[PDB]
C-alpha cells in the first residue's frame, strides 16, 4: 500500500528544529522541499506553538491528519493545491512567532488558526465562486451563492477532523471543542476575499480612530479574519523570484478557468482570466496590490510592528510589477 509507506516514513522521522527548517522566516520558500519535508515542517509548527503537548495530540494521529489534509488538495490545480495551504500555514506560524502575534491570542485561537490555515482551500476545484454560481453547481445551490467554496472547504475540514485515526481534536473538553470549531469556521470563511472587502473598512476605521482593542470579542474575531487574509495572500509579499514563480501558477489557474468559461458559458473571460490578454498581467498585479494588499499589510504592521517585513516585501513587489507595467 502506497499511503501507508508515506505515513510510516513521517511518523518514524525525528522532526528537525524550527531553526533548521527556516519556518520562522517571512521570506520562506517551499520550492526546494519534498512533500515529506513539508509534513515535517507542519509537525514542527504544531509542536512549537505548544499545541501537541497542550491538547495531547498523539503523534501518529497528527501525522495521519496532516497527510489526509495534503491528500485532499487536488495536486494538478496549479495554485490552489497543498503547497498554497502549506505556505499559508507557514505564514501564520511566522506571524505568530517572528511577527509576535502569538501572545495576543488564546491557545484555542492559535489551534484553530493553524488548522484553518492548512484546511482553508481543501478540495479546491481551481475555479472561482462566480464560476460555480454561473455553472449552477449544486454547491452554489446548497450554500445560497454565499462563500460557496469556503463552505465546501469547511465541510471538508470537518470531514477529515472526524475521520478515524485523524481526530487531532479528540482530546479537547466539550467546551474547548465547541469553541475551536466555531473559530475554525469563521477563519475559513474569512478567506473568501469578498468577505475581506466587506469587513475591512470597519477594521481600518477602528485603527485609524484609535478604537482598536483586541479585548473586545467582536474586534478579536475581526482581527482573526484579517490575519487569515494576510496569510492567504502572503505569496504577494515574498522575494521577487518566489512571488514571480507563484504568480505564474495563479495565472495558469485563472487562465484555465477562462478557457472553461469560453467553452461552458460562451463568454469572453474578464482580463484576469483571459490568456489572450495576458499583456494585462503587470497592470492587474499592481492594481491588486494597491486595492487589496497594501492597506492590509499596513494595518497588520500597526497591530504588530514585527509584521513589517510582509509590508516591505509587498511594497517591493509593487515596484517590480510597476516597472514591467510602465
Ligand atoms: C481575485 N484575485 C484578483 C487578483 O488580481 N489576484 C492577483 C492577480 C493579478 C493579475 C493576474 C493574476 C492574479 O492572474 C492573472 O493575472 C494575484 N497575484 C498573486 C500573486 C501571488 C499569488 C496569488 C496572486 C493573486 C490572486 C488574486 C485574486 O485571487
Ligand atoms: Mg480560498
Ligand atoms: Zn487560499
Amino acid at each position: 500500500e502506497e499511503e501507508t509507506r508515506e505515513l510510516q516514513s513521517l511518523a518514524a522521522a525525528v522532526v528537525p528544529s524550527a531553526q533548521t527548517l527556516k519556518i520562522t522566516d517571512f521570506s520562506f520558500s517551499d520550492f526546494e522541499l519534498s512533500d515529506l519535508e513539508t509534513a515535517l515542517c507542519t509537525i514542527r509548527m504544531f509542536t512549537d506553538l505548544n499545541l501537541v503537548q497542550n491538547f495531547q495530540m498523539k503523534h501518529e494521529v497528527l501525522c495521519r491528519w496532516i497527510l489526509s489534509v495534503k491528500k485532499n488538495y487536488r495536486k494538478n490545480v496549479a495554485y490552489h493545491n497543498w503547497r498554497h495551504a502549506f505556505n499559508t500555514a507557514q505564514c501564520m506560524f511566522a506571524a505568530l512567532k517572528a511577527g509576535k502575534i502569538q501572545n495576543k491570542l488564546t491557545d484555542l485561537e492559535i489551534l484553530a488558526l493553524l488548522i484553518a490555515a492548512l484546511s482553508h482551500d481543501l478540495d479546491h476545484p481551481g475555479v472561482s465562486n462566480q464560476f460555480l454560481i454561473n455553472t449552477n453547481s449544486e454547491l452554489a445551490l446548497m450554500y445560497n451563492d454565499e462563500s460557496v467554496l469556503e463552505h465546501h472547504h469547511f465541510d471538508q475540514c470537518l470531514m477529515i477532523l472526524n475521520s478515524p485515526g485523524n481526530q487531532i481534536l479528540s482530546g479537547l473538553s466539550i467546551e474547548e471543542y465547541k469553541t475551536t470549531l466555531k473559530i475554525i469556521k469563521q477563519a475559513i470563511l474569512a478567506t473568501d476575499l469578498a468577505l475581506y472587502i466587506k469587513r475591512r473598512g470597519e477594521f481600518f476605521e477602528l485603527i485609524r480612530k484609535n478604537q482598536f482593542n483586541l479585548e473586545d470579542p467582536h474586534q478579536k474575531e475581526l482581527f482573526l479574519a484579517m490575519l487569515m487574509t494576510a496569510c492567504d495572500l502572503s505569496a504577494i509579499t515574498k522575494p521577487w523570484p518566489i512571488q514571480q514563480r507563484i504568480a505564474e501558477l495563479v495565472a495558469t489557474e485563472f487562465f484555465d478557468q477562462g478557457d472553461r468559461e469560453r467553452k461552458e458559458l460562451n463568454i469572453e473571460p474578464t482580463d484576469l482570466m483571459n490568456r489572450e490578454k495576458k499583456n494585462k498581467i503587470p497592470s492587474m498585479q499592481v492594481g491588486f496590490i494597491d486595492a487589496i494588499c497594501l492597506q492590509l499589510y499596513e494595518a497588520l504592521t500597526h497591530v504588530s510592528e514585527d509584521c513589517f517585513p510582509l509590508l516591505d516585501g509587498c511594497r517591493k513587489n509593487r515596484q517590480k510589477w510597476q516597472a514591467l507595467a510602465e
